[PDB]
């Protein structure tokens, strides 16, 4: 099957998921709308998150960067009072060389991810949703500027006002994903940042028309409880969706078959009606490789 | 005083030099033929050296650099068995970044420079040759390439045909050291590859034609006893002089004021003075910080 992954949701979601189904048939389609050249070298925060995850190497504890990383040429800065803009590990830096020297020696991104998957031994089809650059920007009153710089950088307090995903008008779904797009049949989106992660990827051109085609089943990235207090809170009026575990589901109202949402919320199911899909229950609180197998059979089932 | 400097002898010589006069009197000139941009930055191997070393952090073992510096970024492309080219300290690329941030902004690279010597506190005037690239290629039977690739590679076996300080005639002396090269009058050679790491310097436009006009003295960077058995051995004959402190002496011998060579070879020493300059006896075999301000204490009396 494929997955659409990005930001944390999803990456929880595979760590169970390649624990119920043959590696070799997962394929995962990762956002690269929050690839950025630091330090002199491209950073696929999303990519490298699911690398580290399937070649057993991905911090547990921060579900980012690597386990055991150490961060020696990061404390030099500190030393110096240089503040590098992230926090880079010294192993997880060498990724950033490597998928770099490729690319700066004619290559492609998707080139790259593999090469490293072959590094790492990844068995699992991780593949960016692009070759072409796309960065997600965010348009609000106190002016315009990179994502990373809105939340990594301002705690995320401004306003809003519009989000561009620049450059993805233009960009082209990368070739080995439309390859591997059609012998397949099942399309996930995992639980996450819909807007900024899935966002990009469905943003792409015929992307949207291609999963019109498919069995499409994504899972809220928003239980009910109180307020969504998440980076897509304000990232949802600004679009022009209810912050609700509705709003997300009526943003696929153009191809998504069945939607999963946590037995939390018992909003109105009849609303998820008025979109014409199926709907199911289940705990999205992946809070353990366990409960998260728990949630991954039931997708699964849900196909 | 000023003082060109470059490979490993002059930062030797230097590590005595500033323990017998004020550091602010000091401006030593390096050699940028060496620079190469490396996994995504640039790095200055000769620049960062003298930087290392005015700020105590140089690793005193081998001589470039940094003390107690850790790998972890590099052993990394080991286990995956990715030759990644040298072997960069965490701590030591933290410098390549900082400069490069500088330079990626456009900024210069003697500018970055500066900024290093305040974090580094360095309190002496440390300027490289240029902010115009220049890089030192050799020409051989078995065709053309970088230095780093015919010592550092090759472990320097090739025949010769002639080097190719590419980029020199259309490099311009950096801006800032023909401003100190005003108030100075004595200039110094330290005893490092002549053709390699000084050439380059000299060969600047103009450069040769103001050492005329200034009181340069040179430090033999050849030994009598056996055979040179170093990368400038080879690089001797096909420059057109002749492997000893003769020809090395012979080839400053447009600006060359006073000569020292090493107490060791008692060559025909009116040989020396087939070249009209003046010459003196001193050991160059720095082993030690004390040993070295010996011979930096005849250096200055040498003036």
């Amino acid at each position: 099957m494929i997955i659409f992954s990005g930001g944390t949701g999803t990456p929880k979601l595979l760590d169970g998921l390649k624990e119920i189904l043959p590696e070799e048939e997962l394929t995962v389609v990762v956002n690269t709308a929050e690839d950025l050249w630091v330090s002199g070298n491209l950073i696929s925060p999303d990519l490298d998150t699911v690398l580290y995850l399937f070649s057993d190497q991905i911090d547990r504890k921060r579900w980012w960067g690597i386990e055991n990383d150490t961060f020696g040429t990061y404390e030099r800065m500190k030393e110096l009072g240089i503040e590098e803009g992230l926090k880079l590990g010294d192993r997880d830096r060498a990724t950033h060389i490597i998928r770099s020297n490729i690319i700066r020696d004619g290559a492609s991104l998707t080139d790259s991810t593999v090469k490293l998957s072959s590094l790492f031994g990844i068995k699992a089809n991780i593949l960016p949703m692009s070759d072409d650059p796309v960065s997600t920007y965010i348009e609000t009153a106190e002016g315009i500027m990179h994502f990373q710089d809105f939340w990594i950088g301002k705690r995320g307090e401004p306003d809003v006002r519009g989000v561009d995903i620049r450059g993805v008008s233009e960009a082209s779904i990368s070739p080995k994903v439309l390859e591997a797009f059609e012998k397949e049949e099942n399309i996930l989106i995992g639980p996450s940042n819909p807007i900024t992660s899935i966002g990009p990827i469905i943003s792409l051109p015929g992307m949207r028309e291609l999963l019109k085609k498919k069995k499409v089943v994504a899972v809220s990235p928003i239980i009910g409880n109180a307020p969504v207090s998440g980076p897509a809170g304000k990232l949802m009026p600004a679009c022009g969706i209810e912050v609700s575990s509705m709003g997300v589901a009526e943003y696929y109202q153009d191809f998504l078959d069945v939607f999963v949402f946590d037995e939390r919320d018992r909003a109105d199911e009849f609303a998820f009606e008025r979109l014409g899909c199926h709907a199911s229950r289940a705990d999205t609180l992946m809070t353990s490789t366990e409960k998260s197998k728990e949630l991954a059979e039931i997708v699964v089932q849900a196909f």
